[PDB]
Order: structure tokens, then sequence, then C-alpha cells
């Protein structure tokens, strides 16, 4: 069988047995054991021991700090180096770069970024030989959709950090079960490496392993792998959500016929208690975690959560989108969360969740900017720096709460449910502090696939059509295509398109809507317009509501013809900066209907 001991493992196994994986999974295993070199291999099998021995080790480590105040919640703080994704040191290989992104026109892709394999094996090598040494490689098997759903697919993550074990327990169905459903079907190659072998060459910075200067984030869709070095944070090292549920899957969603994209999915019911399913995009930062846990300020209105991130999206034999939410919980931005800004994540949080740069105060409870609480007369905060902090922000602007899905007061009835949730409507936005209205709706399918595709977001106004400029797993002029492929679908039941914008301001600059809760008034509107409701008025960028259609009882200064206004100037330019992106950035991939649609815009603009 072997001239040594040679590729056997066995002996290094702390958990599980290497003779009970699938041996497509053992040779995953074994074969990257081979290259990092890890000391000890531990299977993870999900439990609460473990779990629990998970975290106890990491205490001892100095890596994480339990907040005392609360049910089993935890506090990461990380190296200031490592603090978010990082989109320039995200590469997708393809034989053909036109395979991942448009070949542009005059300039460099904004769209992605694209890398040979013959740089990336180069890379690859320069990393990963000997990168676990004196560490154990957790073998973390893992379910993106409920154990069983027709859209769920199944990844095996390697990783060196017990960081990322405990925060993919949260975010994935994770453990034993997961193997066993998995049998020899197919499944997602995820390495992952913090990249300190032991012992250390660069003193560590508050106990958080990381290699900044080598950092790459690698997906390699023709192999189905992700492979990932040097980061330990959030989407850089939970190769589930943005990697696999997002880059991975869109790939795979444009082969198969389904979607993967940047959307929250809410269940909204009306004070007659008819209920509607819609799923919205903004980029990073821009509210979808606000909106898909929203307290609705309007009587008998209810809003439901089936997730806030991610939402995988197939049309039925009966022609309705039906959508999942693939994650297990919810890796929401801290700061700004309040009690009047977000009460339900509120409510989450403050069991089984673990903390990354926020700020802890003295009695062993969690601080950040927008938090919107006094602390009690004595009460002293230590910063995401480690640092004695007064009123330099306390909490790292990126910093993040992890989160049982499951813990959400308002979690939906349907969260789980294989078949997932029947999609009405489609909401895009993002931030634009001037001349984008409050709301307005799509004039045809085509037109509102532009609407994605046209999409724009302050930090600088940049373009993030779909909200997935950091997430396209293939050529965006081919998402483009298959997105406007789902009117040609028979018997489709195509979702009503809109556009939000939450941040416009004033000459004073302050916000002009007030936002949050008082986005239910918004919904409401989108409600009526799913139901045929005759409440729109015809402009040249789409329908908006009429004089009185929304509801805006009890606000009561709210300037509509400033927030409804449409400024030819403005829009005059705004698709001149749409109409460069496009043939700039998708060029020869730009489909026909895209074109058409930015044309009927200018000429509609041009009438005014
Ligand atoms: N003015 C205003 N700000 C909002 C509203 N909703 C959210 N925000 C702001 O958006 C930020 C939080 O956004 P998130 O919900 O964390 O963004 P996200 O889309 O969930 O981001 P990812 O989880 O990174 O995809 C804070 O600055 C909030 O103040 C709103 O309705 N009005
Ligand atoms: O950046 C985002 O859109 C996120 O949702 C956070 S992360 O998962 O990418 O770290
Ligand atoms: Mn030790
Ligand atoms: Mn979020
Ligand atoms: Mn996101
Ligand atoms: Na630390």
């Amino acid at each position: 069988p072997q001239l040594h001991n040679g590729l056997d493992f066995s002996a290094k196994v702390i958990q599980g047995s290497l003779d009970s994986l699938p041996q497509e999974v053992r040779k995953f295993v074994e074969g990257n054991a081979q290259l990092c070199q890890p000391e000890y291999i531990h299977t993870c099998d999900g439990s609460e021991e473990e779990y629990g021995r998970l975290l106890a080790h990491m205490q001892e480590e100095g890596v994480i700090r339990k907040l005392k105040k609360y049910d089993n919640c935890w506090l990461a703080l990380t190296d200031p180096r490592d603090v978010a994704r990082i989109e320039s040191k995200t590469v997708i290989i393809t034989q053909e770069q036109r395979d991942t992104v448009p070949i542009p026109k005059s300039g460099q892709s904004q769209l992605g970024r694209w890398m040979s394999e013959e740089d990336f094996e180069k890379a690859f090598n320069a990393r990963f030989p000997g990168c676990m040494k004196g560490r154990t490689m957790y073998v973390i098997p893992f379910s993106m959709g409920p154990l069983g759903s027709p859209l769920a697919k199944i990844g095996i993550e390697l990783t060196d950090s017990p960081y990322v074990v405990a925060s993919m327990r949260i975010m994935t169905r994770m453990g034993t079960s997961v193997l066993e459903a998995l049998g020899d079907g197919e499944f997602i190659k995820c390495l992952h490496s913090v990249g300190c072998p032991l012992p250390l060459k660069k003193p560590l910075v508050n106990n958080w392993a990381c290699n900044p200067e080598l950092t790459l984030i690698a997906h390699l869709p023709d192999r189905r792998e992700i492979i990932s070095f040097g980061s330990g944070y959030g989407g850089n090292s939970l190769l589930g959500k943005k990697c696999f549920a997002l880059r991975i899957a869109s790939r795979l969603a444009k082969e198969e016929g389904w979607l993967a994209e940047h959307m929250l999915i809410l269940g909204i019911t009306n004070p007659e208690g008819k209920k509607k399913y819609l799923a919205a995009a903004f980029p990073s930062a821009c509210g979808k975690t606000n909106l898909a846990m929203m307290n609705p300020t309007l009587p008998g209105w209810k809003v439901e959560c089936v997730g806030d991130d991610i939402a995988w999206m197939k049309f039925d034999a009966q022609g309705n989108l039906r959508a999942i939410n693939p994650e297990n919980g919810f890796f929401g931005v801290a700061p700004g969360t309040s009690v009047k800004t977000n009460p339900n994540a509120i409510k989450t949080i403050q069991k089984n969740t673990i903390f990354t740069n926020v700020a802890e105060t003295s009695d062993g409870g969690v601080y950040w900017e927008g938090i919107d609480e006094p602390l009690a007369p004595g009460v002293t905060i230590t910063s995401w720096k480690n640092k004695e902090w007064r009123p330099e922000p306390c909490a790292h602007p990126n910093s993040r709460f992890c989160t049982p899905a499951s813990q959400c007061p308002i979690i939906d009835p349907a969260w789980e449910s294989p078949e997932g949730v029947p999609i009405e409507g489609i909401i895009f936005g993002g931030r634009r502090p001037a001349g984008v209205p409050l709301v307005y709706e799509a004039l045809s399918w085509q037109h509102g696939v532009f609407v994605g595709a046209a999409m724009r977001s302050e930090a600088v106004i940049m373009h993030d059509p779909f909200a997935m400029r950091p997430f396209f797993g293939y050529n965006f002029g081919k998402y483009l295509a298959h997105w406007l492929s789902m009117a040609h679908r028979p018997a489709a039941k195509l979702p009503k398109i809109f556009h939000v914008n939450w941040f416009r301001k004033d000459k004073n600059g302050k916000f002009l809507w007030p936002g949050f809760g008082e986005n239910s008034r918004v919904l409401e509107w989108m409600f009526g317009r799913i139901e045929g409701e005759d409440s729109a008025k015809l402009t040249p960028i789409g329908y908006v509501p009429k004089e009185d259609a929304l509801n805006l009882k009890g606000l009561g200064d709210v300037n509509v013809e400033e927030l409804f206004g449409i400024s030819k100037e403005f829009w005059e330019k705004e698709v001149e900066e749409i109409d460069k992106y496009l043939e700039d950035q998708v060029n020869a991939d730009l489909p026909y209907e895209i074109e058409r649609e930015l044309r009927a815009l200018k000429q509609r603009i041009s009438q005014m």
C-alpha cells in the first residue's frame, strides 16, 4: 500500500477518524495535511461539548474574552491590519479571463479580479507549504441551506483557526450530521490558513494570527475550490459565506438555472394578516440587516426575517420565485445598532454570540458608536484596541456580531423550510445623498434588471450593480444576460422590481427621511403595488407614489417635493455616468436589452 508511514495521517487525528470519512473528503484532508503540515487533525462534530471545549481553549490562549454581562457571549479583538474583507486581495482563477470578468474597453476592471492559474500556482506555493506547522487543522463539514433542502450545498473547510470553527458553527450548519448527509456526494473544497506557522517569525498583535502581506482569497470554480490565506476576518475566513454562497454559488447558479445574490429575505404582513416575501440587494453597510429585522412603526404591520445577507433563489415548477437563506446566523455590523435602529438585533445578540472588535465595559458588556445607551455611573470602557477609552471610536467601524438566526425574536416560521419562500418583489438601493428619490418602481423586467445594473452607492459614489460588485463569481455581462433570461422562462411569475434610497440629504447635509422602522411606510406602498393598487405615477425613471399614496402621517415635516423630486440636470448626469461605466466595464458583453434601457432612460430624460 505504501513503502513507509508516508501519507497516512491517522496518528495525528485528535478527534474523529480518517477511516470513517468519505474517500474524497479523506483525500482532501490528507493531501492538505501533507502540504500544510499541521501538528494535529481535528474533525469537527459540531457538538456543544466541542464548542464548549474550543471556547475554553481560546480563552486560555487569550484569543477571546468572555463577556460576563451576557449568557455565553465572547469578544475577539483583531490585529488592526485584519479588520474586514479586502476586495483587492480577492481573486478568481479561470483559464480564460473573460469567463470571470468582461474585458474592459479602456480601463481596469472593477467587476472582479482575475488571476491566471500560473500566477496563482506561484502565489499558492509562496504561502501554504508548511503553513500550519505547530497548529491544529480543523475539518469543518458544513451545509449552506437546511440539512435536506434541494437548494442546499455542502462544503468542507480546513482551517487552523478555532475562531473560524466557532464562527462557522453559528453561521452554518456544522458537524457530523453533515458528513452523514454528504456521503459520496460532491462538496466545495475550502482551504483556509492564518499563515503563521510556529514558531512565529513575526510578533502577534493582540494574539490575533494573520499575515496581511500575504493575504489572498482565491476562488477556482472549475476545481470547486476556495483557498484563502492570511486573514482570519469574516468574509475572508468564513468561506461558506461570501466565497462559497456568493462567488462559487453564483457561477453554479448560472450553470444550473438559479440565483445567488447579496439579498436579505423578509416576510411582511399587513394589518389584515396578508403576507408577502420580499428580497433586497443593498451594498455592504447600506441597511440590509436593519430592513430584514425591522420593527415597523405602522400599526398592524409585521416584519419577519428569513435572512439578512445572502439569498439563493430559483423558479419552482409553478413559476414562483423561491428563496432560501443558506446561512444559519447573522454576521451583522455592530456600530449603529441600537434599541431604536434595530431593537430585534439587540434582543438576539445577548446570548451565544461572538463579537469581534467592539468595546467592552468594565461590567462585562459591549459598547460601540451609535449604541445610544447610557452606561451607569462608574462603568468604564475598553476600546477594541485594548486601551482605556473615553468620549478615536471605541469600536472598529466594521466591527461585527456573530449570532444564531434561530434566536431572533422575529425569525420567520419558514426560514428553514426546504422549499423556500415565494418572492413577490425585489428591492435595489444604496447611499445616494442627492437626486435619487425615496422609492420608485421599474417599468418592466428589463428596466428592472437595468436598475440593478445601474446601482451606485456612497463609499465618492461607487458603482455596485446588484450590490454584487465584490461578489460576482463570473462575467457580469453574462450575469445580466442570466437575469434577463428569467423573463423567457415559461410560466415564471416575475417579481415586481423597486429601487429605494434611505439616504437622500438636504443642503444642510442631514437626512430628508427618518428611515429604519419608518421604512415600513415605503414597504406598505410596495405591498399595495404588488396587489395592483392604482397608487403610482409615471415618471422618466419609473413609477413613483402618487400624491398622498404614502402614509406620511406623524413624521411630520417630510419635504415630499424634495424627497421625490426628479431633476433633469441630475438625471442627465446620472445617465452619462451609467453609460460611461457600462461601455468601459461591460463593453462587448453588455446585453442588447440593457443598452436599450439605457437609451430609453436617456430619451425619457431628454423629454423633460
Ligand atoms: N439614515 C439611515 N441609515 C440607515 C438606515 N438603515 C440602516 N442605516 C445605516 O446603515 C448602517 C448599518 O448597515 P447594515 O444593515 O449593517 O448594512 P448591511 O447591508 O447589513 O451590510 P453587510 O452585513 O455588510 O452586507 C448604519 O450606518 C445605519 O445607520 C435607514 O433606514 N436610514
Ligand atoms: O461585507 C459584507 O457585505 C458582509 O456582509 C460582511 S463580510 O462577511 O464580507 O465580512
Ligand atoms: Mn498554549
Ligand atoms: Mn448585514
Ligand atoms: Mn453582506
Ligand atoms: Na485578540
